[PDB]
């Protein structure tokens, strides 16, 4: 079926939970043996969210190459994304090592450091220009260059230096600051505006490594971001845009990381975002 009328048909029939459970039943199951090794317990935020072995990002390190991060490679759309958990106190250095080694330009953050009164990720970037951060375990230096605070999101320019080679690179930090503590946003308008700002920066383009996107577990809000982006790109590429099937795209993405889209409300919000976004593109 088309999207916008399939949408109204699920609303009127109140069957979002059944649709979402079907997706959970059909989703791929691949091994995640490296994630479960005892030496990696303090590298995982949640025991039930792990990268598959076949798509995990490997650190270029002979001691321990593990990070909780997955490469989502979308062949028809010609887009790739790295989805990862919010960094932990003992993985901030690994996080920036990955950004460096994978040649990423942008980092997309969809959570606040504290939500619901608890810490959802480490404070992993510097908050003042004159107070830079040094990650001694991976030999990197990170400096805040500039910060632009808007009503729904903040953009930061960062400098990452590999202290071993003295090479430097500019990284863009795109921080969506207004996702509500419970539920999903009432309108997709600010989320779509944010997606377009990431696009306009070059951070999603083939001349760079894959964008790094995270929330707390790296599957819920993060899944919504890449699912909406990929669906809108396919609607531009194809002769028949109504042939884009959001449930099939989501199942394809779940071949690369488990659990993408965590609730039936997030599924409905993804439909809403793609529907409204397809009108603005034209
Ligand atoms: C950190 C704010 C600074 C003013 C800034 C730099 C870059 C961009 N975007 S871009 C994609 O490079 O055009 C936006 C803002």
């Amino acid at each position: 079926m088309e999207m916008e009328k399939e949408f109204e048909q699920i609303d009127k029939s109140g069957s979002w939970a059944a649709i979402y459970q079907d997706i959970r039943h059909e989703a791929s199951d691949f091994p995640s043996r490296v994630a479960k090794l005892p030496k990696n317990k303090n590298r995982n935020r949640y025991r039930d969210v792990s990268p598959f072995d076949h798509s995990r990002i490997k650190l270029h390190q002979e001691d321990n190459d593990y990070i909780n991060a997955s490469l989502i490679k979308m062949e028809e759309a010609q887009r790739s994304y790295i989805l990862t958990q919010g960094p932990l106190p003992n993985t901030v250095g690994h996080f920036w090592e990955m950004v460096w080694e994978q040649k990423s330009r942008g980092v997309v953050m969809l959570n606040r450091v504290m939500e619901k009164g608890s810490l959802k990720c480490a404070q992993y970037w510097p908050q003042k220009e004159e107070k830079e951060m040094i990650f001694e375990d991976t030999n990197l230096k990170l400096t805040l260059i500039s910060e632009d605070i808007k009503s729904y999101y903040t953009v930061r320019q960062l400098e990452l230096e590999n202290l071993t080679t003295q090479e430097t690179r500019e990284i863009l930090h795109f921080h969506y600051t207004t996702w509500p503590d419970f539920g999903v946003p009432e309108s997709p308008a600010s989320f779509l505006n944010f997606l377009f700002k990431v696009r306009e920066s070059g951070s999603l383009s083939p001349e760079h490594g894959p964008v790094v996107v995270h929330c707390s577990a790296g599957i819920g809000r993060s899944g919504t971001f890449c699912l909406a982006d990929t669906c809108l790109l396919l609607m531009d590429k194809r002769k028949d845009p109504s042939s884009v099937d959001i449930k099939k795209v989501l199942l394809e993405m779940r071949k690369f990381r488990m659990g993408l889209i965590q609730t039936a409300d997030q599924l409905r919000f993804s439909y809403l975002a793609v529907i409204e976004g397809a009108k603005f593109i034209m």
